């Protein structure tokens, strides 16, 4: 019986039921079962961890310690390879014992012979694909505790400025990502290294016994190919690692054109700004073809040597041996060197994955090196963000149980150095810190959330209470915020998630430490870029009245003196140092200068598959699968050359015999040429139109799609397609053409084994059919679950502080031991799935070297013929495989194709104009004047106009005024003069042509408008100020002083042409405000829309935009949509627009005097 247990586990029985399952049903992680705790991440980290310290008991080597936990596994795979590899041998041993036993006593029998080469062939690949599996469990639970193990170094890690800083992002990003998988991808090549080099050493051992010392000349050849691939293997490499530093870049730029991409549209140089990406892209190819060469030249060298090999051989063994070629020493010969090729040419990449598995352990063992780390009473404190500087001098600070003490002081100061330092983040190089260490729900003073609900962030894994949720949504006033969301709490924020503001993103934050119900509270400066109104609704309710409730204490940094009063306690510390300790009480009467001087700054106020083919041309698809067929023609002609050649057991025979070689290693040239050659016009046609698909794309569709969704096409799709594609569909190419050939071959040889097809095509077509489907669906949940787990360890590298302060550290560990465990699950069970295919297409394949061997014996053809139908039956078996595990790799991935030849079709704005070009002279806008005629103004197909029958004459150079109600009609309108939002109805007419009656990229490019936050984009100045660069140069300088930023500019490195951030990063905000401005003169629009400009900016900054604007735009119209209503209390022209009706309209005196209206109720 235990028999029918080591057989099931032998040939993946237990797969069986899930695959055949994917048909009924897609297969899903409830569908695969739990994860053996054998092979959890819990225990594989258990036991990784245990070798290393006993390692670092004895530095410790990762290597010893990784040898120590997965040793046994990998020696019994060994073992498994090498009775591989022995009985792998019986092939050429087997075909030369029935050649020479045919054409004329217990082994010398065909028959016996035959029925071994059965037994063999099945335990061979029984035997090896045994050994793939043990390496992929040994290779997986490496991976399952290193993702384990270098996670519970990121909880504590520390994060001070010496120790982590951007650069160290990159690294824990890139080591989960690439420095385990490296590491990874070796343990499963891992036996190779003394298993191939066995093998070759045997395999040359072998060809000198069958035939002389004639092999060694085709065995040195043969064992050339070797170092060539590795020669080749690096350029590959210097080729592939150049195109990736392009296309990081390349999406980096791709970014910003779908990031604000409105802001493009709107100056009309959305196709100008997309032809920089073209540039890199150009670029990017310029690497690839590079690339592609070498590519096709390793295929090349895969093909053309041993063809070459061989006609070395055959050849010498004609002159140097006085005896003739004999049948059965040619093909056990010509075997033996298909069974060397693929290690040969495979070795280049075990040694190679060898360099980076080396590569990649040195780069983890460097990082497990990083720097590891009365409520509450601290004396004499000393603390430093290491540098032995303590940063923090003179510490003594008391923080009395359950009351809210507050902190004071200036920039700087200590200010979050304080709070850091009681909760273990930095050293304290003195004193002692008493927790009179509870759970303390510190904020983070930056914003950072997870890619998750605001539910989720709130309670942050404590149990719902919606009553509780309901006083931490009202003390924090979350609730309205709320209402915009998609699905309201479980709207899912974050990077992943939707883009917030900054004020927004403080609040969720602060209600998390009211929701966690601890005695200890450490809320840092959570009013930094609030409204003064909301700090003070949470100083009453939220800070008092939530938390008095609870009877917790509360440490509130505060810069706000005006809530000292509140405060149960004040603490004063600068320099970082403590100015003094006590109550306002206590300090007004001790420090009487602290409390005039604090008062002081208080005071200061497959379709797809064909339509990829043809995507080059008819020439290009024709001449690929024209070439590849000669190929094979000839390849098989030097196959069947030798039949007629070796039946004569001689300088005929060899003649066509060079020549015949020498086609086949010329064909190999073109024939491996012609399909990259196909790849790269592939690629290119393919990304290059779907670029300007996208930003002709109407900007609805931006708004609704996601943003992680739609780069994907260009990040994930376009490398899909650029770089996998070409490889896969030359392999499939290659593996059907001999699969096709040599059944094809066999069948000619032997008629009779047409007989025995018709069973053996059946079950390869069921197992073709049945596990493309499931190894797609295996394929997709991969993919699926690897992504979260990335997520992941960047969410907990970010922020380890919070994670550290609420004591959430065992939590967010257990979320990643079951969030690997369920991608471990996914890639274990998708090579095992494919393990099941190859050993049952061996066991199909053994059948056809079976009825091979029988129906050759029964034949009396020439004995050269009969030996070359068996040399056939070898080949199958190995390339069965390929043909359908290529498809499946195929199929997935012209899943990219079918994305992207949809976005290509999807959408576009109509840009066209019917009206012609002529009909716009020279400087159309330059009158200003806006006519409005009826207008109804709706986005949505089937919504209601935003705005509706709108119309009010504006004169010429009148700074006309726009204002309303929050949310009603407002800013549409101002998209609606760009067309951006279709004008259903109405027309909208400027100096007398109607808007709608001309082209959208002229409606566009001749006016001026300003966001409410301006955003400036990667490059010089000058790009920030023409991209279009017809302006010239004197102009911009003019537009920067007109600014009032060109003595600011001139400051900066390089003058006029001085490198800018992407985003806006270098300047201030008030700052970015200016750089606009400088767009807003050079367009010479006569028309300025300011919706919300003095919007997110300061007061001292907004004086400079009233002078700008007066000054610089006066013989401009300006539309203003001022963020206070009252600026627009002197406009001559103001329009009043509610419920997109223009319910108020005249001057900003007149509406005043006429009524007490809309506008008079906004201002009072
Ligand atoms: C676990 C993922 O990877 C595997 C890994 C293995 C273990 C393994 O030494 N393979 C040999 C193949 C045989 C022909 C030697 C090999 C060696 C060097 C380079 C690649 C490969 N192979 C692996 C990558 C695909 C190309 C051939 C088996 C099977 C797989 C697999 O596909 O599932
Ligand atoms: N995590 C850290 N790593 C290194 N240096 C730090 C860290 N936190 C603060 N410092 C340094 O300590 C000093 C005082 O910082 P402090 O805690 O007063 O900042 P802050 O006033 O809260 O900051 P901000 O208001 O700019 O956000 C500064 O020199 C600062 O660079
Ligand atoms: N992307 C969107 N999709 C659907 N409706 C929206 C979208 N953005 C805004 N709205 C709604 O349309 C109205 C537009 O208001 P608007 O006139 O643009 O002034 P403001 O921009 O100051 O809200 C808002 O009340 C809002 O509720
Ligand atoms: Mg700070
Ligand atoms: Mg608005």
């Amino acid at each position: 019986q235990p028999f029918v247990n080591l057989l099931s586990k032998a040939t993946y029985w237990w797969m069986n039921t899930l695959i055949i399952s994917a048909h009924r049903k897609p297969i899903d992680l409830k569908a695969i079962g739990k994860l053996p705790i054998a092979m959890r991440a819990v225990t594989n980290y258990v036991c990784l961890k245990e070798a290393y310290e006993e390692q670092k008991k004895k530095t410790p080597s990762i290597w010893l310690a990784m040898y120590r936990a997965f040793g046994r596994p990998i020696l019994l795979s060994s073992t498994f390879r090498y009775l591989a590899d022995l009985l792998g041998f019986a092939g050429p041993l087997c075909i030369s014992g029935i050649v020479q036993r045919v054409n004329e006593e217990f082994l010398e029998n065909a028959h016996v012979l035959a029925v071994l080469l059965f037994l063999a062939l099945i335990l061979q690949r029984t035997f090896l694909q045994a050994s793939y599996y043990v390496t992929i469990e040994t290779g997986i639970n490496l991976r399952g505790a290193l993702l384990a193990m270098i996670y519970n170094k990121i909880l504590r890690l520390s994060t001070s400025n010496l120790s982590m800083g951007e650069m160290t992002l990159g690294q824990i990003n890139n080591l989960v990502a690439i420095e385990t998988n490296q590491l990874m991808w070796f343990l499963f090549l891992c036996p190779n290294l003394w298993a191939m080099p066995v093998q070759i050493i045997m395999g040359v051992i072998l060809l000198y016994n069958l035939l002389g010392s004639s092999a060694l000349v085709g065995a040195a050849v043969i064992v050339l190919l070797a170092p060539i691939q590795y020669f080749i293997a690096t350029k590959l490499a210097e080729a592939q690692k150049s195109t990736l530093d392009y296309s990081t870049e390349r999406l980096k730029k791709t970014n910003e054109i779908l990031k604000g991409i409105k802001l493009l549209k709107l100056y009309a140089w959305e196709h100008i700004f997309c032809k920089s990406v073209e540039e890199t892209r150009m670029k990017e190819l310029s690497s690839l073809k590079t690339f592609a060469l070498y590519t096709s030249l390793s295929i090349f060298m895969n093909a053309a040597i041993p063809i070459a090999a061989v006609l070395a051989t055959f050849v010498t063994h004609a002159y140097a041996s006085g005896n003739n070629l004999k049948p059965a020493e040619a093909f056990a010969s010509l075997s033996l060197f298909h069974i060397l090729v693929t290690p040969l040419f495979l070795l280049s990449t075990v040694v190679r994955f060898a360099v980076k598995a080396i590569i990649s352990v040195q780069k983890l063992n460097e990082f497990l090196l990083s720097d590891e780390i009365v409520a509450i009473k601290v004396t004499n404190g000393y603390f430093s963000w290491g540098s032995g500087l303590a940063t923090l001098s003179n510490i003594d600070i008391r923080i009395p149980t359950g009351q809210l003490t507050m902190i004071v002081g200036q920039v700087g100061c200590g200010k979050s150095s304080l709070l850091l330092a009681i909760l273990g983040e930095m050293q304290t190089l003195e004193g002692k810190v008493y927790w009179n260490r509870y759970s303390v729900a510190y904020a983070a003073q930056k914003p950072w959330l997870l890619n998750a609900t605001v539910e989720e962030n709130i309670t942050f894994g404590s149990s719902f209470n919606r009553q509780r949720y309901k006083a931490v949504t009202d003390a924090c006033s979350l609730q309205p915020d709320i209402d915009l969301l998609p699905f309201g709490d479980q709207t899912e924020i974050g990077e992943r998630g939707i883009n917030l503001s900054g004020g927004q993103r403080q609040r969720i934050c602060v209600a998390r430490a009211l929701y966690q119900n601890t005695n200890i509270v450490f809320l840092d400066d959570p009013f930094s870029a609030l409204d003064i109104h909301l700090s003070d609704h949470l100083m009453q309710e939220g800070i008092l009245k939530f938390l008095q409730d609870d009877k917790r204490t509360v440490v509130l940094v505060t810069h706000k003196l005006q809530y000292l009063t509140h405060a149960d306690w004040i603490i004063a510390m600068k320099d970082g140092s403590v100015l003094r300790e006590g109550t306002l009480k206590d300090i007004q009467t001790k420090d009487v200068e602290l409390y005039e001087h604090w008062k002081t700054l208080m005071n200061r106020q497959w379709k797809t598959c064909w339509w990829y083919l043809t995507s080059g041309g008819f020439f290009l698809l024709f001449l690929m699968i024209f070439s590849k067929l000669l190929k094979h023609s000839v390849i098989v002609a030097i196959d069947y050359w030798l039949a007629t050649w070796t039946s004569e057991y001689q300088t005929f025979y060899v003649a066509g015999f060079s020549i015949l070689c020498g086609a086949g290693i010329f064909l190999c040239l073109v024939t491996s040429l012609t399909v990259e050659w196909m790849g790269l016009t592939a690629a290119k046609n393919l990304h290059h139109n779907l670029l300007n698909k996208i930003i002709l794309g109407p900007i609805r569709f931006f708004d609704t799609t996601p943003l992680g969704l739609i780069l994907n096409r260009f990040s994930a799709d376009t490398n899909i397609i650029d770089q996998h594609i070409p490889p896969t569909l030359e392999s499939l190419t290659r593996s059907t053409l001999l699969c096709l050939s040599a059944i094809g071959m066999i069948s000619y040889a032997t008629p009779v084994f047409l007989i025995a097809l018709a069973p053996l095509g059946v079950a390869f077509y069921f197992i073709q059919k049945y596990f493309r489907v499931a190894s797609k669906d295996l394929q997709e949940l991969d993919d699926s679950t690897q992504l979260p787990l990335l997520c992941h360890f960047s969410e907990t590298a970010e922020g380890l502080t919070t994670i550290r302060a609420f004591r959430h550290e065992t939590r967010f560990k257990q979320r990643m031991l079951e969030l690997t465990d369920t991608n471990n699950i996914a890639y274990l069970f998708l090579s095992a799935a494919n393990r099941w295919l190859e050993v049952r297409t061996d066991y199909l394949g053994a059948c056809i070297v079976l009825t091979a061997s029988i129906a050759s014996i029964s034949g009396s053809s020439n004995s050269g013929l009969v030996g070359l139908g068996l040399l056939y039956a070898l080949t199958i078996t190995n390339y069965l495989n390929w043909v359908v595990r290529n498809l499946a790799d195929l199929e997935v991935q012209m899943g990219a194709v079918k994305k992207v030849n949809s976005f290509l079709t999807m959408e576009s704005e109509n840009y066209e104009g019917t009206m012609d070009p002529s009909q716009v002279p020279e400087h159309w806008p330059q009158e200003g004047e806006i006519k409005i005629h009826d207008l109804c103004v709706r986005y949505e197909n089937n919504l209601k106009p935003v705005l509706k029958h709108v119309k009010a004459y504006i004169k010429p150079g009148q700074k006309v005024g726009i204002c309303g109600r929050t949310g009603s009609g407002k800013s549409s309108l101002s998209l609606a003069f760009f067309r951006m939002v279709d004008i259903f109805d109405g027309k909208i007419v400027i100096d007398g042509i109607d808007i709608s009656k001309l082209p959208l990229h002229t409606l566009r490019s001749r006016l001026s408008i300003i966001l409410q936050d301006p955003i400036l984009f990667s490059g010089s100045i000058r790009f920030n100020l023409d991209p279009e660069c017809k302006c010239t140069d004197d102009r911009l300088w003019e537009a920067l002083e007109i600014a009032q930023l060109k003595n600011m500019v001139k400051s900066l490195p390089g003058g006029l042409d001085a490198t800018v951030t992407e985003g806006g990063e270098n300047f201030s905000v008030g700052q970015r405000q200016l750089f606009c401005l400088a767009r807003a003169f050079v367009r010479k629009s006569s028309i300025l829309i300011m919706d919300e400009a003095t919007a997110s900016i300061d007061m001292a900054t907004e004086n400079i935009l009233q002078k700008v604007v007066m000054t610089a735009f006066a013989d401009r119209t300006v539309v203003t949509i001022a963020h206070r209503v009252s600026s627009i209390m002197d406009a001559g022209l103001v329009l009043v627009f509610s419920e997109g009706i223009l319910v108020e309209c005249d001057t900003g005196p007149n509406l005043l005097q006429h009524k007490n209206g809309l506008f008079s109720t906004l201002v009072m």
